[PDB]
């Protein structure tokens, strides 16, 4: 009925999603790498973009103070993340499935 | 539970969602666009209008230390987001049924 | 889901709410006036639920961690107060 | 569904006996009133496991925590804090 | 439906082996002893899952930021570790 899903977006490395319609995530958690790394006092951000559009949405900040957030969020068949981090971000959740079997 | 959505509330500029297809929003995430952008030690707050009551409710406050926050909140038919901040906020989550 | 639910919760002023097939869910309790209350206070908010004298905490509010989000169903009756200076909004949605 | 809510005062733990509680929320009392910069400790123990897990940490800075926890049959909750403790969510 | 938790050692990375049709929630990671830990340091929390080498980081624990919540679903195979002194607490539920 579930299965986990998750991807490190590398720095530098905006992480492209295409599928076909249908296909859906649910995310839930959106962590920082390397904290102890990363510069003391900045705040990165991470943006989603939508199937073709050029601009995307910010979905929250990361920072040492606050270098994890959680999300209820549902995304389809076509997206990108990316993030502005020196460091790699995990973005990881769920997708949900019927299933039965045949023995 | 299958629709991504997102909107961004420039300063001064409160925004309306008008929807009359039956289905929802469901706005899981506050966030303050530009946390730099911000004076360091002020509040701000983020209020929803319903309709037209005209008496809103906030959903939350936000500021340079505390920069985002999550919610659960189902919003129907119409409604408009509005805040006082100085930098945008971005309302995120997905439409539902 | 159903549909949007909030109250304003005023100073001095507990909220009482009665419901029949009704269930409220609170999900997001928010202080007003930030920029008002004293910087350094912390504020209680209280459920009281049917006839009971004494409440349950549902949080704390203040300056430095002015709104906190909750899973909660509320059912038949009950009574929201705090002692902040400033209103407090309770919102979330009512179920059918 | 309806309200459930136990108020675990403080060096008492809180014992509870198809039932099942859905835990919510974990919330400091009297938090000006505590020990500044101090970390309270919240427990469960499941049936008769005398050894618990933490459910949270409670201070001054984060005195409250929303949790999603079902709790069955039998529990007890316990803490460290001079002040109560409030646990609350709703019964199915 | 059932409360499940574990408690991962330090040094120790805890393996979870499940039947099928079996899945664990995990709603809360918790720092141990957290007036014991190092005052500034972070700790990551990471899970592998089935047979992977490298893990991904589910969050991170320090003595200023002592739990988090979340929302993940795991299933057959998973193993839990992370670099902290102290015990890690992750807890939820369990379906079938």
């Amino acid at each position: 009925m579930m299965e986990f899903w998750g991807i490190e977006i590398k720095p530098g490395k905006p992480f492209k999603v295409i599928q076909k319609d249908g296909f859906m995530v649910h995310a839930s958690q959106v962590t920082l790498g390397d904290v102890e790394k990363v510069k003391k006092d900045e705040t990165f951000a991470v943006y989603v973009k939508i199937g073709d559009d050029e601009n995307g949405f910010m979905i929250g900040n990361l920072s040492q103070k606050f270098p994890q957030f959680s999300i209820d969020l549902y995304l389809g068949h076509e997206f990108e993340i990316s993030h502005n981090s020196t460091s790699s971000v995990y973005l990881i959740g769920y997708r949900t499935f019927d299933l039965e079997h045949h023995h």
